[PDB]
């Protein structure tokens, strides 16, 4: 394998293995991913990204804005990238698959699929979010060691709840979202008006849960994703 301060490669993928890159939510780092590496490896090239500040770069300064972190990791995604790729992102990690997907397409690097999970569309961004104003005490407590990784965490919620969608080129790349049936975040408007963002074919998969129905779900979700880059799963 090869990984860099970015981008964690857990497993081994063939050479003709489709490309997977996947974002993690607010407070997740890359291996949050590792299910994802293990059972679509090596048939899947899965790609996890790692954010400034949390695990082994824990000193770097966390980002505070989705523009940022996609600014500075499209050059590096760039370097690696080989489509087919397709795109993964939970919760924040949605909007920034999202953005990153702007970019790929912008560069005239066309996407498999766009697969944005527990978020609402960009052009339906909650404002008003309050979580990363909180105090060190009240941070912790809505969060129900945490001291390391509060600075991480409070700047990836920033980067979530100050999210200001710029309207621009419409994607073309299928985009598939992924949404539980019991999330006080995404509403079913929210998650379905993901349609509006790309004029490729658009799909809505709803699932028995909360904001992380994914963890109850994961073998379903890693079967689409399988199925969106023409490989099984493990």
């Amino acid at each position: 394998t090869h990984s860099d301060v970015w981008i964690r490669q857990y497993r081994p993928a063939h050479p003709t293995a489709p490309q997977l890159i996947c974002l993690p939510h607010a407070g997740g780092s890359a291996t949050f991913y590792h299910p994802v590496a293990a059972a679509l490896a090596p048939r899947c090239d899965v790609l996890a990204v790692q954010y400034p500040g949390r695990q082994d770069r824990r000193a770097e300064k966390p980002l505070e804005d989705i523009d940022e972190l996609a600014n500075q990791l499209f050059p590096v995604l760039r370097a690696r990238v080989h489509q087919p790729v397709a795109l993964f992102g939970h919760s924040m990690g949605a909007t920034l698959a999202f953005e990153l997907a702007r970019r790929f397409e912008s560069a005239g690097i066309s996407l498999e699929a766009l697969l944005v999970s527990a978020r609402p569309a960009p052009s339906r961004q909650r404002t008003g979010g309050t979580v990363h104003l909180l105090s060190d005490e009240e941070l912790v407590a809505e969060l129900r060691l945490v001291r390391m990784a509060l600075p991480a965490i409070r700047g990836d919620y920033r980067a979530a709840e100050t999210y200001r969608y710029r309207p621009g080129p419409k994607l073309r790349c299928p985009i598939h979202a992924l949404t539980g049936d019991d999330d006080p975040m995404v509403t079913p408007v929210e998650a379905r008006a993901w349609s509006e963002h790309t004029d490729g074919p658009f799909t809505l998969d709803t699932f028995a849960g909360g904001h992380f129905y994914l963890l109850e779900h994961r073998d379903a979700i890693l079967g689409i994703i399988a199925e969106h880059l023409r490989t099984c799963s493990r």
